[PDB]
């Protein structure tokens, strides 16, 4: 009954059917993306509304469709027609991957610019890549994929170690047009192999690793009810899941004695962008949004028990629609589980006598996904004492290029001839605030240096200033890493017992943000990207940091437009956008499978409690 | 046979013979720091000499002495008569702890002071507290410690929940006189009591926890031989242990294929540091070098299976000498085993049908200690893919005050009337580095923004730049995290297979360093601390960024004075010193007992392997 349950296959089936009655899925449509909705601000009705949002794409080219239907009363609420040349095209289909492969080994121009580089073109593989906005005019209000080849020796061979560079194509995949192929030269094709798991290139395997073991023989410490709401070690919690976003987690609160106190109303990792440092033509167009343009939801994998996810693990397996509106379930895509996390609290005190050791667990979900070269761990933490920590893991195979003739300097070398060129991986958090309620305001914190002088006159004090972010236009913020700035959320209405106000410190990793020329395409559609912190009011309507429709959007959508409403952010329900990322120089060891990197953000408690929430932690 | 053995009792027990045949270990003498020496460069020779340096102080006020002795050949090699004003005083002996407040319950000005309070001497425990260097000129050439003042309600009562504040006394331990009784006002002693064992303040306990069951059925892969050589996933190394710095590594390496390689000759931590941030003047001359004037290591606790160290464990139980030159065991003193650690390498391609999924692991070396009111614990990190990584742990009960009345820009409230100072932890890592050998260089990396324009027409190019450190004098740099900034430690003469010298990347946390003014006391004691790495070249006597006596010295010795030499530091042995530290700005839930923060750095492989090291993992 809970009104954040997970989809049901039952609730898709009948979105199908109230589309098709409806006469908005016909046989030329397409399901682009489906997801339920969150109820709005005040639910406190408990009138079940079951609400989906639908983008409807057409095979035949005419316009898409934005719905939104009741699948509780069975009706369409709003149907409106998408000019994409205004407002951005649909996500990718799942069905277009092979489709840019399939138009050029007929169009002539390829296979003159294969033959030229003795290239079988049964042998050559297209990625079917995302097109961003660029100087192609005849682009603006079609849907376009740009295409780069990759050979395979054979079927199960990795195509990713023989890139053909100085080579690309772009494609219209409604009109089936190849409309340019563009050849700068032959490279050479890099011609040793990658496969990861041929015995020639492991050696043999190592024979020195012995079991780990992980058991829990009383079963778990949590608990599952109604398909999707978890209950543990005081943590209360609805585990979500959105084929565009993945795993979001919902009304994140802390049982504190008899008090159920609200944290996090909703978190979610809203967009992530791969934005590619080669000046090349070949590639300087590349920026996937892998989120936002590709779904990272709907290529979540089946994690596998002793494998993705070791010792005691609870699964859900979440339902998503596929492109015609049938029900595909994600069999074991969300692992959840508790894991030891070493030393709690420790101290043996010189004068009590009293020894004092406890031990830290840590709840986890995760998932993880594959889009195309790259696989992501989503792994999201709630720790005993408070924290809330969020972590991705980036492995996969980094995506390849030739390696020219006398070096580059935005290309590392990764084997003879073979190039992976200089990118980030940038991700953005969304986060609705709920600190012990909606009042909620952030202010920055900064390590304060002081002078040798009267009052401090042996030159040893040091403090902190915190500034209150009063509207949305002072709300755009830097990290600082050598003043140490964090953000604190708070809630000036609720006080602690010594009559301060309740918080959460954000504590970020620092990492650079978006490294590319202010004036690029990409810093236009990645603005979220250029900035570290970004808080907004909170309104329905504002979900992501690029805006709904990104696949060819030309820029300026999302979070700069929304904060030039300028309202006002103090004391008032806030979402929280917290920019971080990867900045990738690939190396010798990332080839030919690259070995886990990470990155990510944490929250800790800034006197939400009245004194150490795990006093009441037993000593094991 | 091994060199890097650990000392055993025997070896200390003849130490004390040796000195007591020589002359030097009468009824008057005690040792303030025993340890032994690391083989000089050129030990091919494998002439077994066991070398121990002893610091001998003398409780009538002579001279104390610093000596080498060969345990091996029953010798004196050197014995030097140390004049303390000039090069510093010894380390804090365990049994000065209690000297303190002996003297100063005699004392009548501290008796008048604890009169005024109502407070019963018998119930008034004094910390044994480091003096430094200010302004007191009677304190040259004496050992000074100070203290400051708590109450003990009842014998297992935390004293620190009723800190005394505006009292201090100054004392002579080795004369047996109180030089200064401060007294600048009366406080209230907060009155609440912090016994984080009373039912009364933790509730009941927790009923909801659920065991973790770690166990390894076919015993650990790693092996222990000559009671301390480690040999695990390719990993080599030794494990030491100093009565100062605690567990030392030495002789790091991997085992690649058929060649052993070195990476890293010794590490330790070889100084921390605790400032204090309150400009009052009960505390304003509190720094605490927890290493350098305590010994860390002669505090390491004996850790308890199943509380702190968890899974398959195996032990070491490294010997030390007491202030006679006995030896005492510390049982359990040092915790090994391995841990699983997630995802190592992950993908699933499109084109290949191959599913790929390997899981991670990571050795554990780890001890405990306790300073005081401070407990630490120091895990250094070995994983699979070649990263190396140091954490520490910090826990234990804060230093407080009185919180005053009208606030305080200096000092947190954690319970009514009861502060907590600002202060920092910083640590320096000494890496002895050994890439490939003995001839390294540090290159400093930073990313590289590129401006829109010719050969960059898009504006998405982003590169990085290297820069050779190629004399001490300029090899004192600062973080820069807004442009990524790393160090690079590589072997010129050691190439991987694509012509590219073999190197280790430096991943810092980028936290604050040292706060206070450049003209403190502080600020030029601990020198190291204001800058985040530091490169020497390697000499046997440059141990510690400090200098070897660090109690009471007045300030410059260790790194400013060892970097002046200017010495070349490209392509020779070098060592690299990396500050790291964390800023405590104490919170209501750091009381009464603080859950564990943590800080670090680590290490990853840049270009030392031809390919992934990790292929020959096998699919568990
Ligand atoms: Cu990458
Ligand atoms: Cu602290
Ligand atoms: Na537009
Ligand atoms: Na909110
Ligand atoms: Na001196
Ligand atoms: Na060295």
């Amino acid at each position: 009954a809970s009104p954040f349950r997970l989809a049901s296959a039952g609730e898709i089936s009948e979105v199908q059917g109230i589309l098709r009655t409806a006469g908005l899925l016909g046989p030329e449509k397409r399901i682009a993306y489906l997801g339920v909705l969150d109820p709005a601000r005040g639910a406190g009705s408990e009138a079940e509304d079951r609400r989906f949002r639908v983008f409807i794409h057409d095979v035949s080219g005419a316009r898409p469709q934005e719905v939104t239907v009741s699948v509780t009363n069975g009706t369409v609420i709003s149907a409106v027609e998408l000019d994409t040349a205004a407002t951005g095209e649909l996500p990718v289909l799942e069905e277009e991957f092979e489709v840019v492969e399939q138009l050029l080994a007929t169009d002539e121009r390829w296979l003159k610019a294969l033959a030229a580089r003795n290239l079988d073109v049964s042998k050559v593989r297209v990625a079917p890549l995302s097109a961003g906005v660029f100087e192609y005019a005849e682009e603006r209000g079609r849907r376009i994929l740009r295409g780069l080849a990759f050979v395979q020796d054979f079927p199960e061979d990795s195509a990713w170690a023989h890139p053909v560079d100085g080579l690309v194509a772009y494609v219209d995949v409604v009109s089936k047009e190849v409309t340019r192929v563009i050849d700068t030269g032959v490279f050479p094709v890099p011609a040793e192999h990658g496969n990861y798991t041929d015995p020639e290139l492991t050696g043999p395997l190592r024979t020195t690793q012995k079991p780990i073991s992980i058991t829990q023989p009383e079963g778990p410490s949590f608990t599952v009810t109604g398909g999707n709401h978890i209950e543990w070690e005081k943590w209360s919690l609805d585990v979500g899941f959105d084929v565009r976003e993945g795993v979001v987690l919902h009304n994140i609160a802390f049982r504190d004695g008899d008090r159920l106190r609200p944290i996090i109303n909703r978190a979610s990792i809203a967009e992530m962008v791969v934005p590619y440092g080669d000046p090349s033509p070949i590639r300087s167009w590349q920026n996937y949004f892998d989120t936002g343009e590709y779904l990272v939801g709907q290529y979540a994998n089946s994690l596998e028990l002793g494998c993705d996810c070791l010792g005691d693990i609870t699964y859900l397996s979440p339902v998503i629609s596929d492109a015609f509106g049938n029900p595909r379930e994600i069999r074991n895509g969300i692992c959840m589980h508790e894991e030891d996390w070493g030393i709690l609290a420790k101290h043996s005190d010189l004068w009590s006598g009293i020894n004092y050791t406890r031990r830290n667990r840590r709840m986890v979900i995760s998932f993880f996904t594959t889009i195309g070269n790259y696989d992501y761990g989503f792994y999201w933490y709630l720790y005993l004492d408070g924290t809330i920590e969020f972590e991705a893991k980036a492995t996969g195979v980094v995506f390849t290029s030739a390696f020219p003739e006398g070096g580059s300097d935005n290309i590392s070398q990764l084997a003879p001839g073979l190039g992976a060129p200089f990118h980030q991986h940038i991700f953005s958090a969304r986060l609705d605030m709920a600190i012990d309620g909606f009042t909620n305001r952030v202010e920055e914190e900064d390590v304060v240096r002081q002078t040798m002088g009267p009052g401090n006159e042996r030159g040893n004090a040091f403090s902190r200033k915190r500034t209150v972010l009063t509207r949305e236009s002072e709300a755009v913020r830097e990290a600082d890493a050598r003043t140490g700035r964090t953000w604190i959320i708070s809630n000036p209405e609720s006080k602690n017992r010594l009559n301060e106000p309740v918080g959460y410190k954000l504590h970020a990793h620092n990492q650079p943000t978006l490294l590319a020329d202010p004036g690029s395409s990409i810093a236009r559609r990645a603005a979220f990207a250029t900035k570290d912190l970004w808080v907004t009011r909170y309104a329905d309507d504002e979900r992501y940091p690029t805006g709904d429709f990104v696949n060819q959007h030309s820029g300026g959508a999302g979070l700069p437009s929304y904060i030039a409403q300028d309202r006002d952010i103090d004391g008032q329900d806030i979402v929280v956008w917290h920019t971080f990322g990867l900045t990738h120089f690939p190396r010798v060891e990332d080839w030919p499978i690259m070995p886990v990197d990470t990155v990510g953000f944490k929250l800790r408690p800034e006197g939400f409690f009245d004194r150490s929430p795990v006093l009441d932690v037993p000593a094991n």
